């Protein structure tokens, strides 16, 4: 049941006996700003940046921060609420289906499921996302800059190497026409993991920018749905696309022209894992090239 | 560190040695549709409904499902992503400030914080919401119907009315009752309905605004100015059954009561939800008897 | 005249003597969800999927389900209301004009008309569409999923073969930016009939998808209006375009680069009959390939 | 099975042997215009106008044209497709629930159903709608002006009497700003049956217009959902609200402050039957005054 | 001064002595539809069609109807108000400037002006347009179908020959999404004069359509503003682009890749004069081929 | 047949022989700006202002300028193309129906028609509008400020007020008073304003609605149902000075008066403008005196 | 301290002892139109035109009018408010960072800063823009046509072309060539045109995008990733006459050269402006001749 303290408080609610401690509005403001600037300052030069906090990005943020408490992890998520397209299953339904061996990841992060043999099923996709999300955030080396969009990549010569991200408020990135000029800010980082999902108004950002930066010819383009070949491809091909830039999740399907998997998350999760692994493998090198 | 099983799997990713088990698409479909219908069939008739998965509603769901595992709790949230305004702090910033004694609740749900004196600060608003959400979604007596909007209330006579459930529909359908032909809603019968849809706005403050148009209220006193000290006490202390079968809490309450807003501080949303759950339990049997 | 039971009921309406049997909301909600998820389950794996419930789609569904009571036909229509663009004639006018021998089909589905010589005229385009819709829906093996949009195609290797469709609620398909990620659902099928009208926000989906999937050179494009050359072209060329994918109706004009016919439905109707014949010709084989 | 004629034509589809009879585009334009304007001419002055071709209106239309084949019935429907909100059940599902004795009506029009006791269930709302639609449109005295909106009512003194409708193309009604002035057209009629659903951008037209013309104190507005009291109310209180104006269906709930029922069409059917009945009762009187 | 009849009526206004003759709404309705049907029926098959009632098209309509009373001239104008960009000069100002010898045309149509030497200035652009428009509309052989758009062209083999235009209500052409399918209407003609202004949403229709029909490599595109080199170009090159299709006005600039003149209308007027000539030159031959 | 000069020019078109006289863009620019700003200067202070170049406003302007060549007439029309809803008949059809004795006016403005006994029919609404528009613009004492919107009224005391001019701006600016930073309007002082802006709507019934928001009117009775027979009479017969310096006519009148609507018929609009012009003249001297 | 005249006036405010001098609306209207025409008439044919009043354009305008009081400078700014993206720093913040020697330019226009070694910081970007802006507008040979958009260019031959002016229109009109009937643009003839319209977007990078649509450029390399060190030197040292009559600078140049972007750092903009003004002088006599 409930904790004794909370049980002792409840009877108090709705009576003169209950009242919150005194507060001045400036206190709250400063409590927030002082802390946000701290983060903003400390992450202007970070170790690893993760663009897009969906099922894949979060799964990467988890593995990475657990194996490397020594590294600073800056997650830049466009929406106010993180989680990408993992709050639902298919056609607005709830059940999250993960084909084995993705269950190995569900165990790791402590997310229950029904075993069906070749695949497992999480009660609600929300349960998976909220749980993983909750744990990632507990990590002292992780910072979630939600409500923030990546408008461009910080580049360098040698062919180019990605060395950071150009950020701004998601709402600003969306109205660069509905106001006067609003310049973005930056984040210097040796390694960037992009998991912004597939092509769309917001998705497939890093992969599409490489093309506009005339570094890529074109995008093969996410192909039709074929669960069996899709998940396999996304997970095994998750890697450093260009120096300093690692791609995973469905964004990868855009650059590689892989099939899509529809309402099944095994690949996203393990692709998250693969990406964290890649970041580690490539880190020391890019770190040297960035300093 | 990571678990052995995962540490052993990692080296496999990126090699021909890795492959997911076989799967036929329709197995995925049926896997979801089967379970979803079950929910839809089971919750068509439920015990308690909570409208609005914002910080207040979630806190209510937590306390309620914990205290009454015997009760079926149906959470209906408009957005795909649940959490309301609990994903951020103030002005798009992160820090979640909670005035004491709300820290008692934080301890209850296991959410770390920095003791600052009269108030405490949670590293990130997101840290609180995901934790509570995670714990709530783990109770076997709770179901989250996200991307689902409450378009109306199910009423009963005693011209006074009793709220006996909600009229539902896919949020996307609610937002486009013009861009298409007629799309009727669905229903959920329930003895007690908790409404925590936040304050007035395109989507928010549904129940309260509906009571007015159903001609059960003279109008809404409307949310007033920001005064944290008087706002949080007012909200928490007055969470209650506003009309038979309907309890209001959170910022939706400020609209009918005409209370001040508190802005970027979540103590009241948490304890108001605690009180919302307490009220539900106090009233359940009575409404449950009246409803059947 | 009316039936006696109804004539007997009428005097009742408007009096205390009239009342509906008792009911509980949960009863109705269950009557619906139970039956829907039942279809949803039974059609996850189907025999023939018809994309687009317009004059062509409908015509094909009619002939098909009539000739093969054994096959399960899944009609996936985008709009809430079916009927495509066959509710009107031209420029918001009613009269539906069909050139012979399209009248043989109008005789099949029992739709009255005026014989003007080389063509026949249906009183209102709505008379055809409603009658046909009514008859197709009465078939025990036909299921209509209206408000459901086809977002992609389920593919398989060998060049590719179409093995089904990727589905979602039309209102979701239209707002993949007005919310967080919302994954689609799916339906497996050996043969898919696509009749989604010519290019536009909604139309010519299959053929456009074949291009964006990098399976087609480009769309020849729907050409000018020339009824005589157009109708013969749509009808005589309706066929399996790729293993498992049959295209007819005006969508066909997008890939074949045929002329348009404006306000005349003979071709749409007979293209439907042709599409039906094609599904049958090609069925057993694609079926074997898909199991 | 199919008809021999159609079975004999099918093999021909897809061969040089097949070809549509000669045609010239101007023949198709004239075929439609000549007819559409014949209707415009005959209906400019009609016997009964029914606004909104939804389940309630379509039902009323069915009974009115069958009982009085002598009267000209003019149906004005805003949408391109008629049927209102009777193409689906609730939350986009298909099953149409009808509480008894509404099954007597389903018997009348020939729409099959499963008997569940107090209520019967029609396979798919569309089957009911398309079926009834087909029959109404078959009547020689009925005319469906779809894609046409009622923007106002024609009035006369003695308080006022409703004597017709002000019409226009729906698209014009929706864009009285996106262009220069576009005047409406007219249809004189002694009795007007308004069945345009509950309030919304399109709905509850005549009921709201009475208010704006300062004839009504206001709209009590549709109340909460309560199937048992809503349907009994809507059906029993369908009547002539003002001389010349008979309101039924869900539009009546706005002026009466009646509860809503949701995904159940029992009332819409019988309110329609009763609206038609009231039409007949009041016809001679209004016709005498209108002339 | 006013006319005696009017002067005698005036004092009557605002007194009980003034009243309009008896009317019934249906009378007015029938007065319009009957004449519109007549027009819609007589023009389904016409001699010459002019797309776009702007300064250029209108000039062409004038000259063409005046030199050939025997021919039927069908003007299809998208906007509700005809005139295109000739209701104003540049930057919302009023003065209409025409370089000589354009003044020769102004003399012809009876439009006063100030001579400045190389150019003449018309008091207000509206003056020119209202006068030409008034004279064009007076001709017994001219019909103005405004509020109507040309969505496509009618084609014939032999490369293709333009034999008419696909029409629809402008509002319907702008919302082929915001509703169900709405088929267009047709008009057969041996020669079509397109003067739909330069590129944009509505503009440069026929030229752009020649590309989408794979008849043109691309549009050279309207170039920079060089009044002196542009107007001569527009005028001297106005001619039959494809058999049956004459392009003039600024639309011509799109296909020829010519400079623009901005706020000066000599070219437009003389281009129209030229257009009418081409139609006459080419008429008998096209007429022959089209029948 | 065509003129000889034109007939001699046609053969030239299409040959290297045809060419336009020399020109410098700036010459054209100055040709326009000079004249326009001349208009702005002269009309800033005018005699009579007509807001709304519709069938009623145009008829009023025609009668006014013809009976009073001495007065300066300033027409302010929101649309780029003037003519309001006088380009079409009903439901996008052409024919323009005018009941008698409006035909007396059609003879005045030189517009042909088919006599049907109790009413006459003009070939195309457009014929009427373009013809009248043409004869109005020709008068030397009239200026047409198209693409210009009247956003407010200029007032003076005798609390009762007197309308003494219009507040103006480019229509495009009137519709985007958010889509940019602040954009102040301009002004036109005038002792008499004839407002003929049609019935309520985004653009319509400007003055009548403004009188209300200026708290000089209780509320608009609002345009009523359609009844041609009683509507036209009421519109023509009650056209007049509603308030000192403000004459209202056409369909804007039905909004304040609460009169029926006539739909696809124009007799009343035409004779209303005629009455509007008669009233301006009756009232002019008095208002002018007060205004100076 | 304030001025004595103002100090003596204040006590008057809020008493019957205060009142403005008499006025008649028409007077204010004529005071504005009269002057606007003067400008419109004098600039139709001008010396140097600067498209885009952003930081770069503004800087160019300053340097140019200060070195050539004899030249008439016509600035066309699409927005109501000038200044471009120079009202803020990055992510909506204030501080304007300029890397040296860009500080030389701030000393010239009198804008304070904190020296930080290799760079300096102007309190708020608004200080730089407002100061520069103020100083530029004071110049008697400068004219700011704000709320005005360059829809196209004036071209001449020597298929090589020369730029000889700009096709103009009210910005709001430029944005609605579909929301009305045809609205022709006006013109401005000039020998040299400095285009500084920021980088690609609905309004940005105009001349550059136009050179391509006019079929004078193979394509646009497109602005590349953010790399401040290579970006700023590149934009500044490559600012030049791209085509006879057209000088390009600021961030627009990045579109045509495929140079890196610099983000929230304005050093390059200011010195790119100085460079553009300089190029215009170097090129002026020659183009002036070619234009007459
Ligand atoms: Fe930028
Ligand atoms: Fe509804
Ligand atoms: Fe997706
Ligand atoms: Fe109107
Ligand atoms: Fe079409
Ligand atoms: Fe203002
Ligand atoms: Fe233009």
């Amino acid at each position: 049941g409930l904790s004794k303290p909370l049980l002792e408080l409840m009877p108090t609610l709705g009576t003169d006996a209950f009242t919150f401690s005194p507060i001045r509005e400036s206190t709250v403001s400063r409590a927030m700003t002082r802390r946000y600037f701290a983060d903003l300052d400390a992450h202007a030069e970070t170790d690893i940046v993760i663009v897009g906090a969906g099922s894949c990005g979060l799964s990467a943020a988890y593995v990475l921060s657990t194996l490397r408490p020594d590294l600073r992890i800056t997650i830049v998520e466009a929406g106010v609420a993180p989680g990408g397209g993992a709050w639902l299953g298919g056609q607005l339904f709830s059940a999250m289906v993960m084909r084995k061996p993705a269950d190995v990841f569900l165990d790791e992060v402590g997310v229950p499921y029904e075993d069906e043999g070749d695949y497992v099923v999480v009660k609600h996709a929300a349960l998976f996302t909220s749980t993983v999300l909750s744990k990632v955030l507990q990590r002292p080396n992780v910072k979630l800059f939600n409500a923030t969009t990546v408008e461009d990549l910080i580049t360098r010569k040698h062919k180019v190497r990605i060395a950071g991200v150009v950020t701004n408020w998601t709402l600003v990135s969306m109205h660069h026409d509905d106001q006067s000029s609003m310049d973005p800010n930056t984040i210097n980082a040796p390694v960037i993991i992009s998991t912004t999902g597939h092509d769309g108004p917001f998705g497939a950002f890093s992969v599409k920018r490489l093309v506009s930066m005339k570094q890529m010819e074109r995008l093969n383009g996410m192909r039709g749905l074929d669960m069996q070949s899709a998940e396999d491809a996304i997970v095994n091909n998750t890697r450093e696309i260009v120096p300093g830039l690692i791609v995973g999740g469905m964004e990868l399907s855009e650059i590689d022209g892989a099939n899509r998997m529809g309402p099944t998350f095994g690949a996203m999760a393990l692709s998250g894992v693969k990406a964290a692994h890649e970041a580690i493998r490539v880190f020391d090198l890019r770190k040297a090239q960035n300093d």
